[PDB]
């Protein structure tokens, strides 16, 4: 399907929006003030749920600007479709100054990321030659 | 819809779906280590595998050892063409050390969907949009 | 339908390239020497812009080698098919060694994430249940 379902858990939450015509992804917005400290990491609300479409999960992902400005990385940022709870972004501030957010900044993004969700696991000898074959790491 | 998996050792696990529908595979640790603080670490899986077709296999990172330890993924693309053993690069941006012991679930593997069969073409200018060159907003 | 298009914007730029015959992902180049400080970050330039396919965004995923060889992330990291700018490459540095890059270095690679970019969204009282629930960070 094509459907994203948004619950808005409270009056602090912001729907996720589409910042241009063919963007990858939507903007996830605070639902509350929190500081991340510098070299140290935190934790945002957004008092929203989603159930991402089938085919796919939901990816938290930087805001661009927040890297380059302020050193901020996403955390964790896997979105299970079976998930239900309140959807949480786990930011990094690689910086040496603490991060301020308030509640409806624009902290993250969500992108509907397209996966095999239904393979089928397969126990093997070993696996086709290639020419990269156990190259690594180079 | 097939991941091919190669057991290397007895001390490999072939990894598994956390829930129902999860987006991704756990991955086991094959050894203990340690991941230093404001550090990183490569861990050992003795797993090869071979995604599908029009896949790569990402190395994603398990959202509790994010919160409780630091923990982030590195590097994390897998190729499908593959064949060695596949490691997991951790980085701790946290202030403790993290300690990793034969048989942990250290990452998740997601089977990302891309165009691997793109024909790259130089062109003299893109198609204009609204966005255009706006960036880093 | 597949194709990529690249903008060459000067003669430094380097047309990204895959590393294997199955490769995930095109190596991009530096266009413009600089160095990542340990513990530090910076943007490299690539002097070059590119649209992806449609259903696509452009992913600067990091290089394999100079995450563990140089402690080297990419921050930032997601290209829009509507951007037409100089695409830039955020690198972290969570290494105690500057990195130094040259023009024509491999620094980062570019992979073409399928996503979808259609979805509608619909706000709902509740999401369907599910046996994972709330549950998470476990
Ligand atoms: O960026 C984080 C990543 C994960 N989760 C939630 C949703 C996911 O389904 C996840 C699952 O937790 P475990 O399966 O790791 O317990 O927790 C957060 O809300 N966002
Ligand atoms: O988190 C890492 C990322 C890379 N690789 C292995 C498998 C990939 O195909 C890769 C490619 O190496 P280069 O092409 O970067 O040398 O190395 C690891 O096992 N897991
Ligand atoms: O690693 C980065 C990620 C973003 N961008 C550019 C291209 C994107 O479309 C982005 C959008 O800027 P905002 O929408 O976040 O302002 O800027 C960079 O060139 N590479
Ligand atoms: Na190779």
């Amino acid at each position: 399907d094509k459907v994203l379902k948004i619950q808005l858990r409270s009056a602090s939450a912001t729907v996720p929006t589409k910042g241009s015509a063919t963007a990858a992804g939507y903007d996830i917005y605070a639902s509350q003030d929190i500081t991340i400290p510098a070299m140290g990491q935190g934790m945002v609300s957004t008092d929203i749920s989603f159930t991402v479409p089938v085919g796919t999960y939901g990816r938290i992902a930087p805001r661009s600007g927040l890297a380059v400005k302020n050193g901020i990385q996403t955390g964790a940022g896997v979105v299970d479709r079976d998930y239900t709870g309140e959807v949480k972004v786990v930011l990094f501030n690689h910086s040496q100054r603490d991060f301020a957010i308030k509640k409806g900044d624009r902290v993250a993004q969500l992108i509907l990321e397209k996966i095999v969700d239904d393979a089928q696991i397969v126990v093997v000898d070993s696996l086709e030659e290639s020419a990269r074959g156990a190259g690594g790491f180079g």
